[PDB]
C-alpha cells in the first residue's frame, strides 16, 4: 500500500494535531461561534522522505517571450527601461522517490 | 549550527530544484518575457525530520462565542437554522524537535 497508517486519537501527537487544526479552522472562520470536533472519523500518520533546497538566485529578464524557443541562453535586456533584475529566495520541497517538487517559499526583491 | 548545508549547483537535485523554481517564477509572472538565472548566490539543502498527520473530522458549531470560556465541552446548536456540521479533512505537518505545526491542507464539506 505505502500510505499513511492508522493512529489512535489518544496518541499525544494525533491529539495535538487535532487541537491545532481545529484551532486554525476557528481562527480562519468568519463565525462568531466556536466549532469543535463532534467525531474523528479517521486519524492517520506518515513519515515523509523529503529534502529541502534553499536557493538564493539573481534573475534577469531576457529579450525572449515565453512563446519562443532556446530560452536558456537568451540574452538579457540591455535597454534602460526594459531590464529587470531580481534577487530571489526559493525554498523547494522535493520528494525524490515520488519525483515531485513544491515551491514552499518564494520572495524576490529588486536588484 | 544545525541548518542547511551548502550544495554545489552542479549536483543533479540542486539543478532540478533551480530549473523547477525558475519555471514556477515564470509561470506565475504576468510578464510576456522569459526570466532566467543570472547567478546563483547560494544553494543549500537540508533533510527535514517531520511527520504528517491526516485527520478526517466532523465539526459542529457550538452555542459558545469565541470570546467565552470552557469551549471544549460547549453544547452544539440545536436550533434548526443555527446548527452547522461539516466534515473536514486536515493534513498537518509537524516538526517535533522544533515543536511546530503547519496546516498543509484543509477542506470542509457540509454534513
Ligand atoms: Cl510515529
Ligand atoms: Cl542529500
Amino acid at each position: 500500500v505505502g500510505g499513511p497508517m492508522d493512529a489512535s486519537v489518544e496518541e499525544e501527537g494525533v491529539r495535538r494535531a487535532l487541537d491545532f487544526a481545529v484551532g486554525e479552522y476557528n481562527k480562519a472562520s468568519n463565525d462568531m461561534y466556536h466549532s469543535r470536533a463532534l467525531q474523528v472519523v479517521r486519524a492517520r500518520k506518515q513519515i515523509p522522505a523529503g529534502v529541502n533546497y534553499f536557493l538564493d538566485v539573481e534573475l534577469g529578464r531576457t529579450t525572449c517571450t515565453k512563446t519562443q524557443p532556446n530560452l536558456d541562453n537568451c540574452p538579457f535586456h540591455d535597454q534602460p527601461h526594459l531590464k529587470r533584475k531580481a534577487f530571489c529566495s526559493f525554498q523547494i520541497y522535493a520528494v525524490p522517490w515520488q519525483g515531485t517538487m513544491t515551491l514552499s517559499k518564494s520572495t524576490c526583491q529588486d536588484a
